């Protein structure tokens, strides 16, 4: 057909748009019925088109993705279960990017500088075994991983896994591009097929036009407080109408991207103009040209069924400003003054904080270096404290070149390095004490508990980085930019007129200075060391197989209230430095969830000592003791990032089944790779019977069967039991990941020996 290289890097990899229209014409002629465009892209990269069984919400799909992307807090876990698979090298184009752990302090440059002394070991271990197995590696300073993903990577059609939540930021430019876990990156990595549930598909009808002060991030901000963030479970939010062509190609990726939000599967836009442009204007002319001879097949049959429709008027749409503990709650900026003033919320905004790959782009810098000028030129700076984060090192060496970053700096700001920084925690914050109230508000997407400088009191509110600008700017949320004035140096009041920037670079992209590392595939002969009295790596030893018995008198270590998001289950922030050493990770473990028995995190009873103490060492104690434990969890358990770690860890101290109303989807696929049991109550109600001091036996293991629930026999202390069904969502392939004791121990198996 066409040889057209998948990206710059990879020359001799070529798009495969004919394989993806054979498949399409395979299954449209099953089913007979109009495909949406995720339908199309999804099912077009089918291992069996011909004999896929294709129910939405029902099937598993056996899916061949294009690519694999991993960024350095999961790729460690990820290459040490690829070292134990034993294979000898990936089977599909793979990359490994930095950006995770660069502590946002003295800002660019100098801590650029620190975090690769610092993490020396873990990056010369990314590197190394990057090389060995094949995989390209963007040196740290590369960028936030979905900025050079968009920038290089992404494409129509493709369909991309990545070790991220925000891996659907590749939306943008019309390709179908799905987080998971590590483990689920290995089984892509090593040649088999890729199982996912087949999703249901929201069809978000967008009309109008984006105006003023309203912004692409406000989009997805009202979609999540329409939805909610369970509301996406188990869909892909395919966005259409005539809005679309009103947002800018990074735009649409700011609305995809946040769509990990609402927990969906992923989300994206139809190949158009607005794609092809941002495809020329990144040395991508080519795959526009071949796009626009496959476009057909790459945006919606006419006609398509959605299975819940939205529809946004884009022109009334206003600004938003969600949170603070939920990206769900979501307010216009003209009401967040009077809402926080009643709930006790601070109103002075201590910290403004642009950045993040929701919200890193160079439009995302024009615009707001558009307010900062007008501030500028009344005599004004921040009132806050104020960082700004480009996404990659193209962005920062065009904006400082477009004269953005300077207008950035003279106004307050502090640039920091191309990384996830304070996103993920990775910030020294020093202006606020553990435990002082105080409001940030930033460009990012999520605003849990702890997770941009582990103080739990830090109230932190999402919105677009113009509006963090013109609030950092005013140092209040009692501050609405387009009624409320200022006052200038000069004594004039003045009111912020709304930015306007630049999509794109008018002149082409600089793209800064040289950070990917080609795979030698010559010769890789290269040893990956890791030090066996290493604090920050450890190779892999395997998990045990199942015994082939029920699970009797569990003891239950924490029956968790409420909101318990993967940050809660394996905090970011400090513990990422043990992201490659699971038992040094493991003392993490479930502190910052609520006991219902207390209201406390990190308090729990031991059973045995009947002392209150921390959930690892209580964990610690029960696998000393041969004490097999359970966690029951409330609804949307493990809700947020895709971190395998919330599930690794709770297998490594001795659990041996979570229990909850619902599970978020990525969090119950990595449980089941791991060798745990996710099971969900058949009926939610049946979470009120069971207290804390309860055993519980889990019966029915031997016939282990998909559709099939288990029986859970709650035993009270008073010698009362009661019998109550779990429903679990195991086909046959995910009950030999369990009864090997994990998807890796299934996985030798099947190596002969
Ligand atoms: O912890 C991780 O390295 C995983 C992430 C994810 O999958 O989203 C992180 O980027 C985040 O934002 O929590
Ligand atoms: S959400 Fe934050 S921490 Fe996760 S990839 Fe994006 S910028 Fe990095």
């Amino acid at each position: 057909r066409a040889k057209v290289a998948m990206s710059h890097f990879e020359p001799h990899e070529y798009i495969r748009y004919d394989l993806l229209e054979k498949n399409i014409d395979i299954v449209r002629k099953r089913l007979n019925r109009p495909l949406t465009l995720s339908e199309k892209i999804v099912y077009g990269h089918l291992d069996d088109p011909a004999n896929q069984e294709i129910e939405r919400g029902k099937t598993y799909l056996r899916l061949r993705p294009d690519r694999v992307a991993m960024q350095d807090a999961t790729a460690q876990m990820a290459m040490l279960q690829f070292i134990s698979s034993g294979l000898p090298k990936v089977a599909v184009p793979s990359t490994i990017h930095c950006d995770h752990l660069i502590e946002a302090q003295l800002g660019g440059e100098k801590d650029l500088r620190r975090a690769k002394d610092i993490n020396q070991e873990v990056y010369n271990f990314l590197a190394t075994a990057g090389a060995k197995y094949g995989v390209g590696f963007w040196r740290p300073g590369s960028g936030i991983i979905h900025q050079i993903i968009l920038e290089n990577y992404a494409y129509p059609g493709v369909l991309l896994i990545g070790t991220d939540s925000h891996t659907p930021n590749g939306g943008g430019l019309g390709g179908i591009c799905i987080g998971v876990g590590g483990a689920d990156a290995v089984d892509v990595m090593a040649g088999i097929p890729w199982e996912l549930k087949c999703p249901k598909v929201i069809g978000v009808k967008l009309t109008g036009s984006l105006s003023g002060w309203t912004s692409p991030k406000d989009v997805i901000l009202k979609v999540a407080g329409i939805l909610t963030v369970k509301g996406g479970t188990g869909a892909i939010v395919e966005y259409h109408g005539p809005g679309v062509d009103s947002i800018s190609c990074t735009g649409m990726a700011t609305i995809c991207n946040m769509g990990a939000e609402i927990g969906a599967t992923t989300s994206v836009f139809p190949y158009n103009h607005r794609m092809k442009k941002y495809l020329s204007k990144t040395g991508r002319a080519d795959i526009a040209n071949l796009a626009d001879e496959f476009k057909d097949h790459l945006v919606p049959d006419s006609g398509c069924h959605y299975d819940q429709l939205i529809e946004i008027n884009l022109s009334e749409l206003k600004p938003h400003i969600n949170g603070p503990f939920t990206p769900d709650l979501a307010h216009p900026v003209a009401e967040v003054g009077s809402v926080a003033e009643k709930e006790g919320w601070p109103l002075d905004i201590r910290v403004g904080l642009i950045g993040s790959c929701t919200n890193s782009s160079y439009e995302d810098m024009g615009r707001s270096a558009a307010v900062a000028k007008q501030a500028l030129a009344h005599g004004l700076k921040c009132k806050s404290q104020f960082t700004i984060t480009p996404g990659s090192e193209q962005i920062r060496a065009t904006i400082e070149r477009d004269g953005y970053a300077q207008v950035l700096r003279d106004v307050g700001g502090i640039v920091l390095a191309n990384a996830c920084g304070p996103c993920i925690g990775q910030w020294d914050r020093k202006d606020i004490k553990k435990g002082e109230k105080n409001t940030i508000v930033t460009s990012y997407n999520r605003n849990f508990t702890g997770r941009n400088d582990a103080n739990p009191e830090t109230h932190a509110f999402v919105t677009s980085p113009e509006i963090v600008t013109a609030l950092a700017i005013a140092g209040t949320l009692k501050f609405n930019p387009e009624t409320d004035f200022l006052t200038g140096k000069d004594g004039k009041k003045f009111k912020l007129e709304a930015p306007d920037a630049d999509e794109l670079p008018r002149a082409e992209f600089d793209p800064g200075q040289d950070t990917y590392q080609h795979p030698p595939k010559d010769s890789s002969g290269q040893r990956v060391d890791v030090s066996p009295t290493s604090q920050r790596l450890q190779l892999l030893e395997p998990f045990d197989k199942w015994d082939g018995k029920d699970l009797e008198d569990l003891q239950i270590l924490i029956k968790v209230k409420g909101k318990c998001t993967t940050d809660h289950i394996s905090a970011a922030g400090p513990w990422l430095k043990f992201r490659g050493h699971l038992d040094n990770i493991s003392n993490n473990l479930l502190i910052g969830a609520i006991n219902s028995e207390n209201r406390k995190a990190n308090s729990v009873r031991n059973a045995v000592t009947q002392e209150f103490g921390p959930v690892p060492d209580t964990a610690r104690y029960y696998k000393q003791h041969g004490i097999r434990w359970v966690v029951i969890g409330d609804e949307n358990y493990g809700e947020g990032s895709s971190r395998e770690h919330s599930a690794l860890e709770p297998r490594f101290l001795g659990g041996r089944a979570i229990i909850t109303k619902s599970f978020a989807r990525i969090h119950e696929t990595n449980l089941k790779k791991q060798g745990l049991l996710p099971l969900t109550f058949a009926d939610p109600a049946d979470y009120n019977k069971i207290h804390p001091v309860d055993k519980l036996t889990i019966q029915g293991l031997k016939d282990f069967a998909p559709g099939k629930p288990l029986t859970c026999i709650i035993k009270h202390p008073n010698g009362t039991q009661e019998t109550i069904l779990l429903n679990h969502t195991f086909n046959e392939t995910q009950i030999e990941w369990f009864r090997a004791g994990s998807a890796l121990n299934r996985m030798k198996e099947l190596q002969q020996k």
